[PDB]
């Protein structure tokens, strides 16, 4: 049950150019990246645009606010810096990650950033911005075209290019075998499973647990309690006109939602009451439609 | 860093009698056994008691909730029965007893069986019927470990009992690991490839010695749920002293040595491995039993 509420659109523009969405830490703001590298803040209540910040010189591809509301990670498409860390408590650049096309925070304590440059993962200290670790084992590389390195929920492990790393020893534990060209995978928020495209792997024994065909070429996001998984399939619009929900315990579908328009991105708020979806109104005119979750 | 978050005692008792603990399937709720045979449910953050159940007429030594929240194993000191299986669905009720076993745990992959230990002997039981399916003891291969604790491997194909590897389907001993200590019988690595018997790390394929880790000596070793950290409390009334040790599960390198300067009765982690609960007595080798639960954020 996804009940459309409202639309956020770019004020003072013929066509809308939203490319990515994230709710602010305490959800008073929807943060919308644009195709020209602006970060626009919208009040969820009033629907009004409160600020437009010049973050990058190309389309924003990724946004992640820190849980404490003090920091924001951004990634763009081309040029430099590809990724940056911003203070949210005046809006200022804290550090740049010049060559990393994707960045995420550590999960348990958000003291670190993990960046991806092709097949290579970099870990940075938030305070200093210094590079602490480079994770790349050329013996084990899968060369995934959409590789995105990520920490597990405890920050002890990293998944990079389908390879599981022990962060403390900076050594590869296991290479998961390649069965697609693009998707490198994520940790299940439950901490026990690795989800790589259609393959569900046991984190501890590395045995295959499940095949989930409906996840093929999907971006996967979880609700904040990790009971529901969202998948939007990659096809310019990154995804198509539908997303799918899955029970995160058994990987069985809950709903296929056809919005009848190409999806650029989707995110949930911390309380799992809202779904924001970037939808192409044109045939870009990419608006952000808000849905009640339920 | 282990950051103390909360401390609490057994509510309203002159002397606090917590002896063991395990996190519930419910996020912020810890189950605790007591020296008078009660099972307590506490809010681990507020320290407030929620529920109490009468399980045994002697001290609870160990408890293990099932992953699905439906079942609980308990073991007591000198009660009859020594161990029992409880339903927690609607009414809290005893399903089955394991008369002679001083320790019990669930099978690992599918929790459809219980494995109990009586000295050097392992018993395997069906959860549905309570029926004893197997008695595992080989008089030729016994190591006679004083703190023997029989266990299934991650896939439930194998059992380690008194340092002997058993094929469960055939109920035959397939290998005896040579004895290097008097007490510690060992556990499976959650990766399913290694057996950890006191200071010895054995390869499950070749049965070759992979590593010797002196810092593990006389430790009850447990893994966090993710299998990234090994926690060891050393034997020295509590069986344990005032220290617990952590090791990297991938390379067995020590991480931390934590001396709480009080005897430890038990320790456990939450399903998300964010927290460590420790039961500690309030001087060293205190005759007085007055324990607290301390919660650390990891
Ligand atoms: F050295 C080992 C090796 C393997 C397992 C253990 N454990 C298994 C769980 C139970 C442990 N024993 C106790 C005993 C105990 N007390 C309660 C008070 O009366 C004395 C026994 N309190 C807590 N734990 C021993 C010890």
């Amino acid at each position: 049950a996804f009940r459309p509420i409202s639309v956020f659109r770019e004020a003072n523009e013929d066509e809308s150019g939203f490319t990515c969405c994230a709710f602010s830490a305490r959800e008073r703001f929807l943060m919308l990246g644009t195709c020209t590298g602006q970060l626009k803040l919208y009040n969820v209540f009033s629907g009004q645009e409160e600020a437009s910040y010049n973050c990058h010189n190309s389309a924003i591809t990724h946004l992640e606010p820190s849980r404490d509301g003090s920091l924001l990670l951004t990634s763009a498409t081309w040029s430099q810096p590809l990724s940056a860390l911003w203070g949210m408590k005046v809006f200022d650049m804290k550090h740049s990650f010049t060559e990393d096309h994707y960045v995420e925070f550590s999960k348990h304590s958000q003291d670190r950033v993990i960046g991806t440059k092709g097949d290579i993962a970099h870990i940075y200290d938030i305070q200093t911005g210094n590079k602490l670790l480079t994770l790349f084992n050329p013996d084990l590389a899968n060369n995934y075209k959409r590789n995105c390195a990520t920490f597990n929920p405890t920050d002890d492990l990293v998944l990079n290019d389908g390879v599981l790393w022990d962060v403390r020893s900076a050594q590869a534990i296991h290479k998961f075998d390649k069965f697609n060209m693009n998707i490198s995978g994520v940790f299940h928020p439950n901490g026990l499973e690795v989800i790589i495209n259609t393959e569900i792997w046991d984190l501890r024994t590395f045995h295959l647990l499940h095949t989930v065909p409906a996840l093929d070429q999907c971006r996967v996001v979880f609700n904040h309690t990790g009971t529901v998984m969202y998948g939007a399939m990659l096809q310019k619009s990154p995804f198509g006109s539908s997303f799918r929900t899955f029970n995160a315990t058994d990987y069985k579908p809950i709903a296929t939602i056809d919005v009848k328009r190409n999806i650029f991105d989707l995110c949930t708020d911390t309380k799992d009451c809202y779904l924001a979806v970037i939808e192409n109104q044109g045939s870009m005119d990419t608006v952000c439609r808000l849905y009640e979750v339920g």
